[PDB]
């Protein structure tokens, strides 16, 4: 599948990303209209992440999902390495989010659905995301979730990773709490203006509930957001609760 820069006609930035920039392109002999990303090696090695980069494409050989961004391919010159990404039209749900600054109950219950989807079958392939957040998802033409990366800022990191323990698969359930917060509150339940307050906010899972959050949402999220990683719910009971079932049209 040898590609070169020749074979596509960039387009329109969709946007600084981790280690450089994101392009519209078509692939000039199907037309297919994809994403480029643009990673300069310069900062990979600087950085040190040619094993982040390698799982990726690893996981991505093996791993497809609906709610997760496909890697097509990837192909190198002396400066950059440029990864083909599948497009995704309705944009990030960090835009969406701006824009409305919350989002109701059927939009979030949703989202949740998709996500919980996306986890549960990474989980079965041994595979701990560790890194959903608003910054790292998109929304596909139908305006469905699509996880950017397979992942491996403390916002989104439960106590046991802010501390250095042991930590599982319920780190994601974990994530999913806080996400779930701030979609409908907008902004992180665990929200701080210094690194060092937000960690001991996190340790200590001090959130409180502005009154419009509903009573089956604050069951949800107070199930995923236990100090204890074995007290959070199996992906399966998130997808069965009462509240996830009313609101969620997927
Ligand atoms: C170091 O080893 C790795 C490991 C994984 C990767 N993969 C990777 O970089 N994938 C990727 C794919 C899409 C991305 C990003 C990152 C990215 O850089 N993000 C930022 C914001 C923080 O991680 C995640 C966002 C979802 C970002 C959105 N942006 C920049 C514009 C954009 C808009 C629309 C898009 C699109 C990209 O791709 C398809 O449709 O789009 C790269 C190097």
């Amino acid at each position: 599948r040898q590609w070169a820069l020749e074979d596509f006609e960039i387009g329109r930035p969709l946007g600084k990303g981790k280690f450089g920039n994101v392009y519209l392109a078509r692939e000039k002999q199907s037309k297919f209209i994809l994403a480029l990303k643009v990673l300069f090696k310069a900062q990979l090695e600087k950085a040190g992440v040619e094993h982040q980069l390698r799982r990726e494409v690893e996981i991505q050989s093996h791993l497809r999902h609906p709610n997760i961004l496909r890697l097509y391919g990837y192909f190198h010159d002396a400066t950059r390495v440029y990864l083909i990404l599948e497009y995704a039209p309705l944009g990030t749900v960090y835009r969406e989010l701006q824009k409305l600054s919350k989002f109701d109950e059927q939009r979030t219950a949703t989202y949740i659905t998709e996500l919980a989807n996306a986890l549960s079958y990474c989980h079965s392939k041994r595979v701990i995301h560790r890194d959903i957040k608003p910054e790292n998802l998109l929304l596909g033409s139908a305006g469905e979730l699509k996880i950017a990366d397979f992942g491996w800022t403390l916002d989104y990191l439960p106590p046991e990773m802010i501390e250095g323990r042991m930590h599982d698969e319920k780190v994601d359930l974990w994530s999913l709490g806080v996400l779930c917060y701030e979609f409908l509150v907008g902004k992180p339940p665990f929200e701080a203006n210094t690194y060092q307050e937000t960690y001991k906010r996190i340790s200590r899972v001090e959130f409180t509930f502005p009154d419009f959050v509903t009573e089956g949402a604050r069951d949800l999220i107070s199930r995923l957001l236990k100090h204890n990683p074995s007290q959070r719910p199996m992906l399966r009971e998130v997808l069965e609760h009462p509240w996830i079932t009313a609101n969620s049209s997927k």
